[PDB]
């Protein structure tokens, strides 16, 4: 009792003035706990619930076996309307969960670490003396003592594990938009608002590309978000490949991406998900931000909506075969091309204006006005009619990044690197190479002579569509060989040395994950790809030796000093094609860092997407082809990468 | 037959009550406490779950063939428990430490003879640790000793996390865990052998082949040093660990191209009041690398805990006379001039602590000598112990000198370690060489280097306002030795940083000098007048670029590019060792070698003694400085002791 070096005697007076009302949520025995309350001089008495009304200087405790019992509900709207401090224990069981003391109006409320459980889900005495050892010490937290001077569980809940022995501490964060403690729909008060961007000059920006603030400074700020209970990224594995590879390295993260109902198949492959690889040491946060992107592209109910069909928005609305881009002969043939397809390049079904769907709001920049996309196209995990899957949500657009508009840059080059190589790839086009010397970083130099140590030939194309905004392919393909085991890595900026830099680390990222492949396990797809990968079969893999390489000084330089005026030449850029740029605001509230989904319609992905004239037109409008590519005479193999 | 209570505690261990109940039969627990702390609460603590337990005399050595012994205590440095532990060697009965007391609570490890450490080898590490200045512990003891018990019994299921060999950390106060493992010492007094450092010092070096295989970043290394850290977590902690580490990274996070670490340690035992606490503390291990982000800052910590004294160190008491020429005298190695002793306190008066005049030695006293392997010779030659180790007591009237790190390096394997050694020993002498005689030295273009690293970190000072550039200060020796020197312009506190560079490469000497350059750079705000730094602030203070022309690069001699080095390392360390042998044999020097690494820690140690090479600091005994700028022909005429430089070197 007096461990907490509070006072010998006066601090019997603050127990002069609490009580500790202990109750049970399903079948738990109340009584040991009060005997250890009074042990120590604290006046617990039982409680049940029905009472609402309490005295100042009041803490309810609450045991359970799960933190996920729906009676909680209940409890914690008694707390918040009554603005009653209560703390949740779980005394059962091999792991002990102390549990967070639920502030209101200061802390997270019990709904809020229910939704992060929910989301997080989808895949003996001791517990009496450390509960009493939290309470006293939040009892003389409030009474004598200053903040400093007595650290609390209070929005923090403690995991101590016997069977190990050790202890973990995870951040309850309180959420702006949780319908029990804050605003429900913040999201569509924040949508509807038209877009401002805020100009923000650029301070170093000496590697990584053009970012304002250090990628591990953001990872040490929202290492409260990395928690298996009341975090989004369940972290674990953490670092996968070794750390021996100090010129490129690798981090892995676990998040859902994909939400098929399948229980079995999503049992053992679903679990988890990808994100890994950066030449420079943020590898690690490379896997956060798109785990955390990931998690902000899940549907949840808050997403802002309306139920309409396209007759009523009109013009405002964008139709969905627009932005999917699928040919009608692609539809018309649609179910043996889903049977004989993966389920990336899956067809979907026809859409029909006469149904009523969701439309989600969108900023379009070109008109600076907003649009309608419908929500499926926008949200993971969106539930559809069985009769009426016309989309299916991807990550094409979806970027991240500490400001918005350094977010919508990263979604308008991942448009244009996705516009580029599926325009390349299905036209079978060979294009001019890149000396890596001529852009001056002997990290290219070496990177090639070492794959080419390892047998392993590594060159690099360039792509670059109308947009002329630098955009390269490095393809690697292993010598004397039978499998040639071809390696595609793609990278797009305004810069071209970054540019080749995303390429070489995207290319190299599974060149070091040789001798000794994960093979099947989840690169099912690129495994017959591997069996088809060769040069010969493949003329547009290898660079056109008739056309002089192109430099470093063939590109011209567009980025600026504001990331302001990034965005707004990306717009400028947009519009000269004859295209829309529009940004949905992904961020959420609870989480901070900013996620945005860059949607151009015309603009199509690498996947089996015939529908768009883009493939059929760009070339001929650099003269790439004399007469346009018939839909048949294509490329009828996806990208693997 | 125990109650449903008891029962429920052995359940949360995965095993049926009906095999854990025969082993409440065959487990005998002798509780006791050696500061006379109550024993009986965890007797019926035991008792209750259905564990024999049984109180403890301190004396009975005969015990069950299954038994467990558990000691109480309010500290782990008790004298008493050097007797307990002599106890459970000799018995080879396994036995359990708690701290039950206090704020912190400490599990402490079960001691099992020949398997885990035995009690000093927690202590010597808790006493090099520690020279700075409760019904929830008897249910941990409980779950401890109950684990302990079920894992010895029968060992069904595989994952059995038991204390053994490991102390549990546990602060209630704001409710935190740590781990610490405890190191089996194979030169323990006690369990081990308290002699294997004197065997393995006489017997001969011998230097094994071993290719190198990734050599991408930060020079000729077997393995980044974030690999040596995961491999070496267990020797970092406050309580059984050589390392704290806790600051871990203290450099600013914004900067990227290059980065830097600090640990707190000890390095030198110390009693005087203004060197026990005000001054000793906050002693950063620097680690500084242009690769990473977060570096490491742990070999330096490495290599000044294996420095340490210890008594284990192999040393023979004689003199130089009984000694001959297998001993080294220890002027051969100080290099202090004689009208430097006449003067010795005058100079003492004035200056600071790193620069301190021992007395003269005296070759009629009795010193100890430890062993070293000259590879010259490839033979035993003897240096004075205290001119070895940290913290060796000497005589307050024959204190002859006493040890710096010049020389002392790490490595995964001995030769990297020697090598690093040795680079060391030539940067120094050839920076000693430079600053002494005042010499103007050509200037090196870092565009030559190919490496546009360099380019980027002139641009970014030049933009900081601080001119930048290198020198090459390359000695007899002709291994590329390179200084960067930065300066504020417009202002009239120059606040010069010197950084220092040396490798067979000249790209990563170059690198090495630029990130010692960075390292103390962009530390504006970091005044230390007064606290650690009152020579580099009087430095910086009362030092510019044209008081100081040695500084500038020589204009009239044309810049040296990265074409006008010659190319020596191989793919291979050792022959780099022997080039470097033969290099020092070259130029008539003895290259001898100690043996620093203790069996515990396993990282290798290394200090490389060259008797006639001198130091940064004012050590004019050294003919190498008077004579080797004449024999390059730097100098018509060698200069006299007076006509030197009268500043020490500050970085
Ligand atoms: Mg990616
Ligand atoms: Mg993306
Ligand atoms: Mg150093
Ligand atoms: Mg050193
Ligand atoms: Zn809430
Ligand atoms: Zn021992």
């Amino acid at each position: 009792w007096g461990l907490l070096k509070v006072e010998p005697q006066v601090a019997y007076q603050c127990l002069q003035q609490t009580q500790v009302y202990v109750s049970s949520v399903v079948n738990l025995p109340t009584q040991p706990l009060i005997t250890a309350l009074e042990e120590v001089g604290i006046k617990a008495i039982n409680w049940d619930g029905e009472l609402q009304e309490f005295p100042p200087h009041s803490l309810l405790v609450v045991l359970t076996d799960d933190y996920l019992q729906p009676q909680l509900n209940k409890i914690n709207q008694i707390a918040l309307k009554a603005n009653q401090p209560w703390l949740l224990i779980k005394p059962v069981g091999t792991i002990l969960w102390l549990g967070p003391i639920f502030q209101p109006q200061i802390t997270g409320c019990w709904e809020c670490l229910a939704q992060r459980l929910r989301v997080n889900r989808e895949v003996l005495q001791t517990a009496l003396h450390l509960a009493t050892t939290e309470i006293a010490k939040w009892i003389v937290k409030q009474g004598v003592e200053d903040t400093t001077p007595f650290p609390t569980l209070e929005g923090k809940v403690i995991t101590f594990d016997q069977r190990n022995l050790d202890l973990q501490t995870h951040i309850l964060s309180l959420r702006p938009q949780c319908p029990s403690c804050g605003n429900p729909n913040l999201l569509t008060e924040r949508a509807f608002q038209p877009l401002v961007l805020s100009s923000r000059k650029k301070q170093f920006t000496s590697d990584g590309g053009h970012r304002a603030f250090s990628p591990d400074q953001t990872v040490n700020r929202y290492q409260h978000l990395i928690s298996p209970i009341t975090g989004v990224v369940t972290s674990l594995v953490r670092a996968s490949d070794p750390n021996d590879s100090l010129n490129h390295t690798y981090n892995a993260v676990h998040s859902f991406v994909i939400a098929s109902n399948i229980g079995r198949m999503r049992r053992y492959l679903k679990h988890k998900s990808s994100g890994k690889g950066k030449t420079d040491s943020q590898s690690k946060a490379s896997g956060f931000c798109e785990a955390i992107e990931r998690y902000s592209g899940v549907y949840q109910g808050d997403e802002p909506r309306i139920s309409a069909t396209l007759a009523e928005l009109g013009e405002k609305a964008i139709h969905p075969a627009r932005c999917s881009l699928f040919s009608s002969e692609q539809y018309e043939y649609r179910e043996e091309f889903n049977r004989r397809g993966g389920v990336f390049d899956w067809i979907p079904q026809p859409f029909d204006e006469t149904k009523v769907i969701e439309w989600t709001p969108v900023w379009s920049l070109t008109e600076q006005t907003h649009k309608y996309i419908p929500t499926a196209y926008c949200y993971y995990g969106y539930p559809l009619p069985e009769d009426h899957e016309f989309c299916r949500a991807n990550s094409n657009g979806d970027a991240t990044g500490n400001t918005l508009e350094e977010a919508i840059i990263q979604g308008f080059f991942e448009i244009v690197e996705r516009d580029s190589v599926a325009i390349w790839w299905y036209n079978r086009l060979k294009r001019p190479a890149v000396d890596l010397a001529s852009f001056n970083e002997p990290y290219l130099l070496e990177v090639q002579d070492l794959y080419r140590s390892n047998n392993r030939d590594l060159w690099v194309i360039d792509i670059t569509a109308d947009l002329d905004i630098p955009t390269f392919v490095a393809v690697s393909y292993l010598k004397d060989n039978k499998h040639q085991t071809i390696l595609l890595g793609f990278g797009t900026h305004f810069d071209p040395k970054i540019a080749i830099l995303r390429a070489v680390t995207e290319v190299n990222q599974i060149a070091f994950t040789c001798d000794g492949v994960e093979v099947t396990k989840e690169f099912v797809e690129m495994r017959e790809w591997f069996k088809k990968a060769t040069i010969e079969n493949q003329p547009y893999l290898v660079p056109d030796s008739t056309v002089p390489a192109k430099v470093y000084q063939d590109y011209q330089q567009r980025w600026s000093d504001d990331i302001y005026e990034d965005v707004m030449t990306c717009v400028e850029i947009s519009k000269n094609a004859g295209l829309e740029t529009l940004v949905l605001d992904k961020t959420r509230p609870d989480i901070g860092l900013n996620v945005a989904k860059v949607i151009v319609p015309e603009m199509p992905h690498y996947w089996l997407r015939m529908g768009a004239k883009r493939i059929y037109d760009v070339p001929v409008k650099m003269g790439w082809l004399s007469t346009p590519l018939t839909e048949e005479q294509m490329n009828p193999i996806s990208v693997p990468i």
